């Protein structure tokens, strides 16, 4: 509230959460313009009591990237803070971990930012 | 089911997870100490159809550090996978922001590495 | 240059490099942020012969937070890619590392992104 | 400052270096079998005056994984602290980016951990 809403990142991915009073995470992410076959659930938590001093409200949600049509067996967390007023944004960090054999875990984790904006593109 | 159960990291900590059939992960994280104070809602994701030649199941899940007792404005991501067989183990980085101004987000988040296993370290 | 130049992140510090014939990076950093005064030495490499694909430069590089001055017992490592063009960028990661006791490892390490352009913001 | 010399880590890389007065580390890496080709240059910083306080010391190294017979378009960074004592250790967490284009660049980047000891795994 603040948090709850919709968001778009800025290549193309928008997500709509619900910030629960209780601390809870709940939306959709959709990876690309408009179609139900790249959407994905998603869940996290958050501060639901923050600081009001200025600084940012933590918060971080997952994805796993299986839905009723395609799996990439692979799961991404962002972790990051929500800063309001009026041009509010979501800062995150992103790892992206595929299943992998054992012999290719080492390349088993991608890591990258996003940020967020209320604002469609 | 491999997912649900009691795990353990290299630093104690204790990680009781259930996952459901949709793919979703809940549960409770904890200090080995094991008092109230220290426990924390979790909520994630993981593949629930992973790929059958071999490779480990991705998963994530997120705390944020507030719970009746504390607040450390802060949240923590974990991104991994599960491994089966001999012996189970979530492989995990993760990424731990904190809330902070603008002038301090270079310095908001921390990044390490769990392993879990359903013994004790 | 290409990559040898005088250089600027998104928070104003100021990354001074060579790109040697033999692949190094070498120049000096001067920080914006933390604890940090004056220039440091940094040392990286560098694809010299990259794709003609389209595909940018990869390239790393080293500070040790020691000079003459101060001593923040640390280092940071930008691991990135340079992007030839209008404006030319440098687009990092980064891992911060402190020196730490054994207890704080697990909160020994920042992670950020910074980007580099050859103006300053 | 215990880090010349030659180092393993937990996969099959060799880390051979020299840490100098001046605050440089130099030397090579080898993924290998053990073969000229596996061999590529490295170069990085560490802390020449760590605290005194039992706390480890701070360093990081780039390898480009580009050698006179081989191009990864591609560079490592590894961020980490030197722990001396009985069982010295390097331990490390890592960026590898890979050179790609700007639709590409969300993948370019790979993250993980070495622990690198003085004896072989
Ligand atoms: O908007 C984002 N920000 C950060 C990471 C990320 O990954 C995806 C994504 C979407 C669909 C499939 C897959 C893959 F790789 F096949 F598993 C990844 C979107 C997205
Ligand atoms: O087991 C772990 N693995 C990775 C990260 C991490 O952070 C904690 C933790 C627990 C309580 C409070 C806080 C803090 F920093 F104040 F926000 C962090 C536990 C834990
Ligand atoms: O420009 C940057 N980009 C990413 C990371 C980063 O760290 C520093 C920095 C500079 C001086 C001291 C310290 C600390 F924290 F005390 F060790 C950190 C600058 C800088
Ligand atoms: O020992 C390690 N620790 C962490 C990362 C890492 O990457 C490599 C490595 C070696 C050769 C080629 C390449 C690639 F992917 F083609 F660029 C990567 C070795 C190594």
């Amino acid at each position: 509230a603040g948090i709850t809403g919709t968001w778009y990142n800025q290549l193309g991915s928008t997500f709509i959460v619900t910030a629960g009073a209780d601390g809870a995470l709940t939306g959709t992410y959709e990876s690309a313009v408009g179609n139900a076959e790249s959407r994905y659930v998603l869940t996290g938590r958050y501060d639901s009591a923050p600081a009001t001093d200025g600084s940012g409200t933590a918060l971080g949600w997952t994805v796993a990237w299986k839905n009723n049509y395609r799996n990439a067996h692979s799961a991404t967390t962002w972790s990051g803070q929500y800063v309001g007023g009026a041009e509010a944004r979501i800062n995150t960090q992103w790892l992206l971990t595929s299943g992998t054999t054992e012999a290719n875990a080492w390349k088993s984790t991608l890591v990258g930012h996003d940020t967020f904006t209320k604002v469609k593109p």
